[PDB]
Protein backbone atom coordinates (compact mmCIF):
# COMPACT_ATOMS: atom_id res chain seq x y z
CA UNK A 1 0.00 0.00 0.00
CA UNK A 2 2.74 2.73 0.92
CA UNK A 3 4.76 4.11 -1.58
CA UNK A 4 7.56 6.83 -1.42
CA UNK A 5 7.11 9.65 -4.61
CA UNK A 6 9.81 12.05 -5.99
CA UNK A 7 9.56 14.85 -8.64
CA UNK A 8 11.97 15.91 -9.99
CA UNK A 9 11.49 19.11 -12.39
CA UNK A 10 13.31 21.89 -14.19
CA UNK A 11 13.77 23.34 -17.26
CA UNK A 12 14.83 21.92 -20.46
CA UNK A 13 18.60 20.16 -20.44
CA UNK A 14 19.05 21.39 -16.51
CA UNK A 15 19.91 17.34 -15.43
CA UNK A 16 16.51 16.13 -14.59
CA UNK A 17 17.16 12.44 -16.02
CA UNK A 18 20.37 12.15 -15.13
CA UNK A 19 19.57 13.04 -11.28
CA UNK A 20 16.98 10.51 -11.51
CA UNK A 21 19.04 7.60 -13.12
CA UNK A 22 22.08 8.50 -9.99
CA UNK A 23 19.01 8.62 -7.64
CA UNK A 24 17.55 5.37 -8.78
CA UNK A 25 20.82 2.94 -8.83
CA UNK A 26 21.64 3.62 -4.85
CA UNK A 27 17.58 3.56 -3.78
CA UNK A 28 16.29 0.32 -3.25
CA UNK A 29 13.29 -0.67 -5.29
CA UNK A 30 13.41 1.79 -6.94
CA UNK A 31 11.47 3.01 -10.74
CA UNK A 32 11.92 5.85 -13.20
CA UNK A 33 8.87 7.72 -15.04
CA UNK A 34 9.79 10.35 -17.83
CA UNK A 35 7.10 12.68 -19.11
CA UNK A 36 9.96 12.49 -22.19
CA UNK A 37 8.14 9.35 -22.98
CA UNK A 38 4.63 11.08 -23.64
CA UNK A 39 4.90 13.52 -26.21
CA UNK A 40 2.04 13.56 -28.29
CA UNK A 41 2.58 13.02 -31.98
CA UNK A 42 3.93 15.71 -34.01
CA UNK A 43 0.64 16.29 -35.58
CA UNK A 44 -1.10 16.83 -32.84
CA UNK A 45 1.41 19.83 -31.84
CA UNK A 46 -0.21 23.41 -32.68
CA UNK A 47 1.77 25.67 -33.86
CA UNK A 48 1.57 29.57 -32.76
CA UNK A 49 1.90 33.03 -35.32
CA UNK A 50 5.77 32.93 -35.67
CA UNK A 51 5.00 29.42 -36.60
CA UNK A 52 6.99 27.70 -33.15
CA UNK A 53 6.38 24.56 -32.60
CA UNK A 54 4.50 24.63 -29.14
CA UNK A 55 6.18 20.98 -27.31
CA UNK A 56 6.70 22.74 -24.18
CA UNK A 57 2.81 23.36 -22.96
CA UNK A 58 0.70 20.32 -21.02
CA UNK A 59 -1.11 20.27 -24.33
CA UNK A 60 1.69 18.95 -26.12
CA UNK A 61 1.58 15.68 -23.61
CA UNK A 62 -0.76 12.92 -23.38
CA UNK A 63 -0.77 12.84 -19.51
CA UNK A 64 -3.60 10.41 -19.51
CA UNK A 65 -1.02 8.48 -20.60
CA UNK A 66 1.41 9.41 -18.02
CA UNK A 67 -1.13 8.91 -15.14
CA UNK A 68 -2.01 5.32 -16.96
CA UNK A 69 2.57 4.63 -16.67
CA UNK A 70 1.79 5.94 -13.03
CA UNK A 71 -0.84 3.89 -12.18
CA UNK A 72 1.02 0.60 -13.37
CA UNK A 73 3.92 1.55 -11.22
CA UNK A 74 1.64 1.70 -8.14
CA UNK A 75 0.18 -1.75 -8.79
CA UNK A 76 3.95 -3.02 -9.60
CA UNK A 77 5.00 -1.59 -5.99
CA UNK A 78 2.08 -3.33 -4.27
CA UNK A 79 3.76 -6.75 -4.90
CA UNK A 80 7.07 -5.52 -4.61
CA UNK A 81 7.27 -6.19 -1.14
CA UNK A 82 7.33 -10.10 0.37
CA UNK A 83 8.81 1.33 0.98
CA UNK A 84 8.87 1.17 -2.81
CA UNK A 85 10.36 4.04 -4.32
CA UNK A 86 8.85 6.21 -7.84
CA UNK A 87 10.35 8.99 -9.61
CA UNK A 88 8.71 11.28 -12.02
CA UNK A 89 11.16 13.45 -13.70
CA UNK A 90 10.11 16.16 -16.58
CA UNK A 91 9.63 19.68 -17.26
CA UNK A 92 5.99 19.94 -16.68
CA UNK A 93 5.43 18.18 -13.27
CA UNK A 94 4.28 20.70 -10.51
CA UNK A 95 1.71 22.85 -12.29
CA UNK A 96 -0.68 19.07 -13.39
CA UNK A 97 -3.25 19.76 -10.67
CA UNK A 98 -4.48 16.12 -10.87
CA UNK A 99 -1.04 14.90 -9.43
CA UNK A 100 -0.88 17.80 -6.86
CA UNK A 101 -1.71 15.65 -3.54
CA UNK A 102 1.14 13.04 -4.80
CA UNK A 103 4.16 14.40 -4.29
CA UNK A 104 6.15 13.08 -1.04
CA UNK A 105 8.64 15.47 -2.20
CA UNK A 106 9.82 17.77 -5.04
CA UNK A 107 12.78 18.94 -6.70
CA UNK A 108 13.27 21.76 -9.11
CA UNK A 109 16.72 21.93 -10.76
CA UNK A 110 17.62 25.55 -11.98
CA UNK A 111 20.21 26.93 -14.64
CA UNK A 112 20.72 30.57 -15.95
CA UNK A 113 19.59 31.63 -19.56
CA UNK A 114 23.25 31.14 -20.55
CA UNK A 115 24.03 27.58 -19.47
CA UNK A 116 20.57 26.45 -20.44
CA UNK A 117 21.33 27.41 -24.10
CA UNK A 118 24.64 26.16 -24.20
CA UNK A 119 23.46 22.47 -22.83
CA UNK A 120 20.27 23.04 -25.29
CA UNK A 121 22.49 23.64 -28.60
CA UNK A 122 24.64 20.53 -27.86
CA UNK A 123 21.78 17.94 -28.17
CA UNK A 124 19.48 17.36 -31.42
CA UNK A 125 16.00 17.10 -31.37
CA UNK A 126 13.00 15.46 -33.02
CA UNK A 127 12.63 17.70 -35.33
CA UNK A 128 15.82 19.46 -34.70
CA UNK A 129 15.30 22.97 -33.12
CA UNK A 130 14.52 25.72 -35.70
CA UNK A 131 17.14 28.97 -35.00
CA UNK A 132 15.30 31.10 -32.70
CA UNK A 133 13.56 28.46 -30.91
CA UNK A 134 15.26 28.55 -27.87
CA UNK A 135 14.13 32.64 -27.55
CA UNK A 136 10.95 32.53 -29.15
CA UNK A 137 9.32 29.68 -27.52
CA UNK A 138 11.56 27.60 -25.02
CA UNK A 139 12.26 30.34 -22.44
CA UNK A 140 9.46 32.07 -22.51
CA UNK A 141 7.30 28.59 -21.71
CA UNK A 142 9.69 28.06 -18.88
CA UNK A 143 9.52 31.98 -17.28
CA UNK A 144 5.52 31.07 -17.41
CA UNK A 145 5.79 27.76 -15.81
CA UNK A 146 8.10 29.53 -13.05
CA UNK A 147 5.15 32.13 -12.64
CA UNK A 148 3.07 29.33 -12.42
CA UNK A 149 4.75 27.87 -9.67
CA UNK A 150 3.78 30.84 -7.52
CA UNK A 151 0.54 29.29 -6.71
CA UNK A 152 2.50 26.04 -5.63
CA UNK A 153 1.32 25.52 -1.83
CA UNK A 154 3.64 22.67 -0.92
CA UNK A 155 7.12 22.50 -0.60
CA UNK A 156 9.61 23.07 -3.01
CA UNK A 157 13.07 22.50 -2.93
CA UNK A 158 15.23 24.48 -5.63
CA UNK A 159 18.27 22.81 -6.89
CA UNK A 160 21.39 24.28 -8.59
CA UNK A 161 21.57 22.79 -11.94
CA UNK A 162 25.11 24.17 -12.63
CA UNK A 163 26.68 21.44 -9.67
CA UNK A 164 28.48 18.80 -10.36
CA UNK A 165 26.54 15.46 -11.21
CA UNK A 166 27.67 13.91 -7.97
CA UNK A 167 27.11 17.01 -5.63
CA UNK A 168 23.35 17.12 -6.78
CA UNK A 169 22.92 13.53 -6.10
CA UNK A 170 24.51 13.56 -3.01
CA UNK A 171 22.62 16.63 -1.77
CA UNK A 172 19.26 14.98 -2.73
CA UNK A 173 20.44 11.42 -1.29
CA UNK A 174 21.34 13.27 1.95
CA UNK A 175 17.48 14.83 2.12
CA UNK A 176 16.11 11.56 1.30
CA UNK A 177 17.16 9.82 3.52
CA UNK A 178 16.13 12.15 6.11
CA UNK A 179 12.75 11.84 4.56
CA UNK A 180 12.11 8.05 3.79
N1 LIG B 1 25.32 18.36 -12.99
C1 LIG B 1 25.55 18.57 -14.29
N2 LIG B 1 26.47 19.48 -14.71
C2 LIG B 1 26.68 19.71 -16.02
N3 LIG B 1 26.03 19.03 -16.99
C3 LIG B 1 25.10 18.08 -16.69
C4 LIG B 1 24.79 17.79 -15.30
N4 LIG B 1 23.85 16.81 -15.29
C5 LIG B 1 23.57 16.52 -16.58
N5 LIG B 1 24.32 17.29 -17.42
C6 LIG B 1 24.36 17.33 -18.91
O1 LIG B 1 23.41 18.31 -19.38
C7 LIG B 1 22.64 17.79 -20.46
C8 LIG B 1 21.20 17.58 -20.02
O2 LIG B 1 21.14 16.51 -19.06
P1 LIG B 1 19.78 15.67 -18.80
O3 LIG B 1 20.01 14.88 -17.54
O4 LIG B 1 19.44 15.00 -20.13
O5 LIG B 1 18.79 16.93 -18.65
P2 LIG B 1 17.20 17.01 -18.73
O6 LIG B 1 16.73 15.62 -18.46
O7 LIG B 1 16.82 18.04 -17.72
O8 LIG B 1 16.88 17.46 -20.13
C9 LIG B 1 23.35 16.49 -20.87
O9 LIG B 1 24.31 16.76 -21.90
C10 LIG B 1 24.03 16.01 -19.60
O10 LIG B 1 25.19 15.18 -19.78
MG1 LIG C 1 15.34 14.46 -19.84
Amino acid sequence: SKTFIIGISGVTNSGKTTLAKNLQKHLPNCSVISQDDFFKPESEIETDKNGFLQYDVLEALNMEKMMSAISCWMESARHSVVIPILIIEGFLLFNYKPLDTIWNRSYFLTIPYEECKRRRSTRVYQPPDSPGYFDGHVWPMYLKYRQEMQDITWEVVYLDGTKSEEDLFLQVYEDLIQEL
